[PDB]
Formats: structure tokens, sequence, C-alpha cells
């Protein structure tokens, strides 16, 4: 009856006062990171982001939160990939995510670019995001494997791909999950997500304890390179 908050099992929230039929409808909408601080704050149609400014969450009273506007004119829209279109604007990054990760060249010799993050975190933290172009299984399993470099199964319906020229960071940088290269000792997962511009994705995930410029890898869970370090690590 007053302010609502629904929160998601990845820790992310939308928060807000709700129309007569219980719909989170308004101007005063927020979508709140998993940080509990970082939010989108401005306009949203029934819980989906029509115009969310960057914000602060300031406070809370008797669940009732203050924001505060981030300085500057960065906004985002609900803006779900199709099977061949990744974004509305591709160089537009999360903000929640440029925080945390930076891409550079891997640690891992002969891996090209790794992730890696820009703070020492606790386990458990969300730190970057998976978001591609939405794709089938059989289109997938069905075509050639240097064309899966970058995709990711979303669930039983769907397949998250980064097709060239996206893969490279001067072409897309909305999201970068798909730059963490693959350890057998990994220190993330990957793990479902609910994103307020980018809609259902998987999120990097941390498994422990990460400190600031420490490379972020995930195991693959399976191609050359792979099966060569699957030698070099059982021993
Ligand atoms: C669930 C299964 C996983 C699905 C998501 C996979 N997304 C992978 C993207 N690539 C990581 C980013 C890459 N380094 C780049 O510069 O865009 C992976 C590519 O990077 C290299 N790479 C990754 N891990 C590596 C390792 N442990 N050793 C050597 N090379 C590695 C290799 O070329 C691979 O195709």
């Amino acid at each position: 009856h007053g302010v609502c908050w629904i929160y998601y099992p990845d820790g992310g929230s939308l928060v807000g006062e709700v129309n007569e039929d219980g719909e989170m409808t308004g101007e005063k909408i927020a979508y709140v990171y998993p940080d509990e601080r970082t939010a989108l704050y401005g306009k949203f149609i029934d819980g989906e982001m029509i115009e969310g400014k960057l914000a602060t969450l300031m406070s809370t009273e008797e669940g009732r939160p203050h924001f505060e506007l981030m300085p500057g004119n960065s906004v985002y829209h609900f803006d779900k990939s199709t099977s061949s279109c990744i974004s509305t604007n591709a160089l537009l990054p999360d903000p929640y995510e440029s925080e945390r990760v930076y891409v550079a060249e891997s640690l891992i010799s002969s891996a090209g670019e790794g992730l890696f993050s820009k703070v020492a975190v606790g386990p458990n933290t969300v730190m970057s995001f998976y978001n591609g172009v939405r794709i089938t299984h059989q289109e997938v399993d069905s075509r050639d494997w240097a064309l899966n470099g970058n995709t990711l199964s979303l669930d039983e319906e769907t397949v998250i791909d980064v097709p060239e020229p996206y893969n490279h960071v001067s072409k897309y940088c909305a999201s970068l999950g798909h730059k963490a290269n693959h350890s057998f000792t990994p220190n993330c997962i990957y793990d479902m997500f609910v994103h307020p511009r980018f809609g259902p994705i998987k999120c990097i995930r941390t498994l422990r304890a990460v400190e600031a410029d420490e490379e972020l890898t995930v195991a693959y869970g399976y191609p050359e390179w792979y099966q060569v370090e699957l030698k070099a690590f059982q021993a």
C-alpha cells in the first residue's frame, strides 16, 4: 500500500509505489543493483525500465528509499537482445560493472584478453554481466565450432552469444562477462541474473574473496587449448 520492494534471487531489486493493479508503474520507480547502492531511477511500466537514470540509494527509512541522481546524462532502458541485435547502444557500459571489472591482457599465456577485478570483494559478489544475442541450441549445436567461442547456454530454450565483431571491446562494451577466461581453479561461476536493461541473462559471481586486479576466471565446463590445459592441470 506504500513502497513495495521486489527482490530477485540474484540480489537485485525493484522498488517503488505500485498502481491500483499492483503494478510497478510510475516516474519514481527504481532498479537497485545487488550492491544495494547503485540504482537506475525514473520511469517504469509494470516493472519494465522505460527511462532509468543513474542514481545512488542514499538511505532507506521504514522501507522508503531516498535516491540521489548521479551527475551526467547516463540513462538506460529495457533493451533486451534479439537473435541479431545485441543492444541498441553497444558502447554504453553498465555502470555497476564499470566500477567492478576491467578488460586487460590475460595472465594465462596465449589466452588473449581477460577480465580483471577493480576491487577487493567478498564471496558471492556479482561482478560482471554476460549479455549477448539470443539464439537456439539447435543453431549453436548445428554450426562450425569456431563460431562458438562466446556461446553460453541461458536456459532450456536459449543460448547467449557475443559474435564477431562484438567480441571486441571497441565494438561492444555494454557488458563484459564474455571476457572471463577459463580455469580449473576458478574464482567465479556463471550465475542467473535478471537485468533491468538486458533482461534475463547470466552474470559472473565470485566463489570467494578476490583482490583488486585479480583475474576473474570461470570453469567453462565442456576445443584444443582446453584439452591441453586439462592435461597440464591433472599433473
Ligand atoms: C560455458 C562455456 C563458456 C562460454 C563462454 C566463453 N566465452 C569465452 C571468451 N573467451 C574469453 C575472452 C578472450 N580471452 C578474448 O580475448 O576475447 C574465451 C577464449 O579465450 C581463450 N581462452 C579462454 N580460456 C583460456 C585458457 N584457460 N587458456 C588459453 N586460452 C583461453 C580461448 O581463445 C577461448 O576461445
